[PDB]
């Protein structure tokens, strides 16, 4: 199964921004895969117009949107003129993958069968799954909120910003990290090594040292 640390795998798929290879798609790019069972449904018709109204803050973070329903285009074309008005954007900036056969889903193990579409059986409850992307296609972070609970945009932004952090620093983030706050030295790095990397920091324990953003 697939899981953090897994490579997210390649698909070709039609879109509403027409036929796309999901690597090309994301370039050299982060991305944010997120799941939806059905179009023209309420918590996801308001996460999606988040997701569009928040698209700069994306874009200023290098990380491409991309959205999955079990739906074909047509529909999804449908959907996202209502998110437009909902949302009260001009357009949304990224695409929806029409996965009317579930094809992408099975793919993404978030369903065990694959060739059919959306019947309203509940067989679909579990297209929720959301997952970030880095820029070597590895998947670094999945979370799944069943439709009846909408998400949190700026979590989302906010592990985003982790990930990259730490990639770029080599620094890891406590619980309720934000931006600017200290961060912590990874404990493969030795205290002679922090000191030549990151200066001065606060040993709580051996293995829990603090340092600055
Ligand atoms: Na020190």
């Amino acid at each position: 199964m697939l899981r953090i640390n897994s490579d997210a795998p390649n698909f070709d798929a039609d879109t509403t921004v027409g036929k796309i290879n999901f690597y090309d798609y994301l370039g050299d790019s982060w991305g944010v895969l997120f799941s939806h069972p059905a179009d023209f449904t309420p918590v996801c018709t308001t996460e999606v117009s988040a997701f569009a109204k928040l698209k700069p803050e994306f874009d200023k973070r290098n990380v491409k949107l991309i959205g999955l329903s079990v739906e074909d285009v047509e529909s999804h074309e449908k959907w996202i003129q209502d998110i437009k008005e909902i949302a009260k954007v001009k357009n949304v900036g990224f695409p929806i993958i029409g996965d009317t056969f579930r094809n992408v889903a099975f793919l993404y193990d978030m369903v065990d069968a694959e060739g059919f579409k959306n019947i309203n059986d509940g067989s679909l409850k579990t297209v929720r799954s959301v997952f970030v992307i880095d820029p070597k296609k590895k998947i670094r972070l999945i979370f799944t909120y069943p439709s009846t609970v909408g998400r949190n945009t700026s979590e989302v932004l906010r592990v985003i910003d982790a990930l990259q952090l730490t990639d770029k620093e080599g620094v890891v983030t406590p619980i309720n990290w934000q931006p600017a706050d200290d961060v912590i030295i990874p404990p493969s790095v030795s205290n002679d090594e922090a000191k030549a990397k990151f200066g001065q920091f606060n040993e709580i324990k051996p293995y829990l040292r603090f340092t600055k953003s």
